[PDB]
RNA sequence: CCGCC
């Protein structure tokens, strides 16, 4: 039943210069309002209580303040006043007014058919037209579960690697070419062709959002397939799984994902083969907390769940004469890699890593012991903890094997309770609105804002039981940010799907500026952006300075991502990429010397930690 | 707060 609270009223104003007794009409209208049958009638046409009331107020205001009323309606008013007409004889006119306020009502069925998201496999006739065999490589995080899949892909005549992260799409691109198997890179922000002339290699590595479902592939690898259930990003794994025209689809993920995949493949009638992988070296949950950093030991990783903690723990490590590496998600790619390369290096005294849950996926890290600094983000799910715990790995001179512990004593028994709790299997895969679907809604409801259309679409949508419609909060956020800029729905739609980090004012300001300039057909040149970011940029002096530089970096990424969809309007990507590699460079330095930034933050900006 | 496209 449509949630009528989503329908924003349209103003149907009264009309000016073009017998008629008002104290009478009032009495008629007010009875019109009260007849349990009129209400029950309205209800028939989908006007429940709230819509009835809102339509009625407008209608009654309409009738009462309009200089000239449409002729057919006067005639009907006179009869209920001074003839043998029943209230009911107004209802057809009421209904017309209502439908002008609430156009939804003229098209509930249309709206349902457009948002019918049932039997998603049918969205992919090319994949339906071929034999596809599924190979699920199930194992916990760090069980060499990917390894076999990758080789099969390297030796296939053609293949695609779908990754959960820019990082992993980069790693395989790098590992494939180094394996002498020419491989193109395809991500949102970056598209690299390796071939001399400029033709497509027969191997491609990409972030999952970007893979083609109309190219043939001998082999495809979809990595981290349990992400199919991620509230925001899930739709992308479902697309890859259902739609890749590969002769063998190799998935790699956790056992919790096997059931859903089986239900899915059943509806496609494709064969599935599970292959089990056990953990490389086993998982010993400790007995002694870290208690105090006076036990920090080469190979330790202290995992934090807020940046304040990152700066706090790393500070302490420096005051205690010990050297450390830092890793959090929003560090540029190069810096992350460089920070790990130090923590990994055997000839490097740096042997403590202070990190966020950013490490649970994407980086080659040689960690001996994981130390959960705390256990709260709500406590951390089994999946979450297991993912992270599972990073403890080598150092293989009798320190093979991995260890896990909390920071404090209060926390340790809880970590134990968590890690041996059974994992709920995943129940459904995500879907999302397509641009074309929303474009159709927008034809039906031209006066609804984009953000409101997403809500209405979602309310009207229908999915089979093994699926669910993805979160759209991010998209709705951008839609709200840019409602006041004139753009066709197609263009607006694309701008709203650009991945930005809402929590950063500069990124938001830039989304605005880019969209404004676009709408004004005024290209965003290399020269323009350099003025706008206020370049050149100096080394950071303190944390605020790093955050600001990370922000600018995020703005360059937003530009590049855009340059693939709007090429004339974003014409100088190569140049912007160059300037960004230069910025990742600046950040790397300021990050090497992070302890001094925390100092100038904690002694002058006194950023206290705890 | 984190994670991320």
């Amino acid at each position: 039943i449509p949630n009528t609270s989503l329908f924003v009223p349209l103003t149907v104003k009264p009309q000016g210069p073009s017998p008629l007794d008002k104290n009478e009409v009032k009495k008629v209208l007010d009875k019109f309002y009260k007849r349990k049958e009129i209400q029950k009638l309205g209800a028939d046409y989908g006007l429940d209580a709230r819509l009835f009331h809102q339509a009625f107020i407008s209608f009654r205001n309409y009738i009462m303040q309009s200089h000239s009323l449409d002729v057919d309606i006067h005639i009907v008013l006179n009869d209920i006043c001074f003839g043998a007409a029943h209230a009911d004889d107004l209802f057809p006119f009421f209904l017309r007014h209502a439908k002008q306020i609430f156009p939804v009502l003229d098209c509930k069925d249309d709206l349902r058919k457009i948002s019918d998201l049932r039997i998603p496999p049918n969205w992919y006739p090319d994949a339906r037209a071929m034999q596809r065999k599924i190979i699920f490589h199930s194992g916990p995080t760090n069980s060499g579960k990917t390894y076999h899949a990758i080789q099969k892909y390297f030796s296939a005549k053609s293949g695609v690697y779908c990754g959960p992260l820019k990082l992993l799409a980069h790693e395989i691109f790098e590992k494939s070419n180094a394996a002498g198997v020419p491989c193109d890179l395809v991500t949102g922000e970056e598209r690299v062709t390796v071939q001399p002339n400029g033709k497509q290699a027969s191997h491609v590595s990409c972030t999952v959002e970007m893979c083609s479902v109309t190219t043939p592939y001998e082999v495809a690898v979809i990595d981290e397939i349990q992400m199919i259930r991620d509230p925001a990003r899930g739709w992308a794994w479902t697309r890859a799984l259902l739609g890749l025209c590969a002769e063998e689809v190799h998935l790699c993920g956790e056992p919790a994902a096997i059931d859903l995949v089986m239900e899915l493949m059943y509806t496609t009638g494709e064969e599935v083969e599970v292959r089990d992988y056990k953990r490389l070296t086993p998982i010993s949950v400790l007995d002694h907390a870290l208690e105090s950093l006076d036990n920090l030991r080469p190979g330790d990783c202290i995992v934090c769940f807020s940046k304040n903690d990152i700066y706090s723990v790393s500070r302490q490590i420096e005051i205690r004469g010990l050297e450390s590496a830092v890793i959090y998600g929003s560090l540029p790619p190069g810096t992350k890699l460089a920070q790990a390369k130090k923590f990994n290096d055997p000839n490097d005294p740096c042997k403590i890593l202070v990190a966020t849950d950013a490490i649970g996926m994407g980086l080659n890290l040689s960690i001996r012991r994981i130390i959960f600094y705390s256990l709260i983000k709500e406590p951390i799910t089994t999946s979450q903890a297991l993912q992270i715990a599972g990073r403890a790995g080598r150092f293989s001179s009798r320190f093979k094997e991995g260890e896990v512990t909390t920071m404090n004593h209060e926390d340790l028994s809880l970590l134990k309770e968590i890690l041996k709790r059974p994992v709920d299997p995943i129940r459904a895969a995500g879907l999302h609105p397509t641009a074309e679907q929303i474009e159709m809604f927008a034809y039906h409801l031209p006066d609804a804002t984009l953000s409101n259309l997403i809500d209405i679409f979602v309310d009207f949508s229908q999915v089979d039981g093994q699926y669910f419609v993805c979160n759209m909060d991010d998209f709705k956020f951008s839609a709200e940010l840019i409602q006041h800029i004139p753009l066709s729905l197609r263009v607006r739609y694309v701008f709203c799907t650009a991945p930005i980090n809402k929590k950063q004012p500069f990124v938001c300001s830039s989304l605005l500026q880019f969209a404004r300039q676009y709408s004004r057909n005024e290209p965003l040149t290399f020269a323009w952006l350099r003025r706008y970011i206020k370049w050149p940029l100096l080394p950071p002096k303190n944390i605020k300075d790093l955050m600001d530089l990370e922000a600018v970096h995020d703005v360059l990424d937003l530009y590049l991502w855009l340059s693939y969809r709007f090429m004339d309007m974003f014409p100088d990507a190569s140049l912007i990429r160059d300037l960004q590699k230069e910025l990742d460079g600046i950040i790397q330095d300021g990050v090497h010397n992070i302890t001094k930034l925390i100092k100038m933050s904690e002694t002058h900006k006194l950023l206290n930690l705890e």
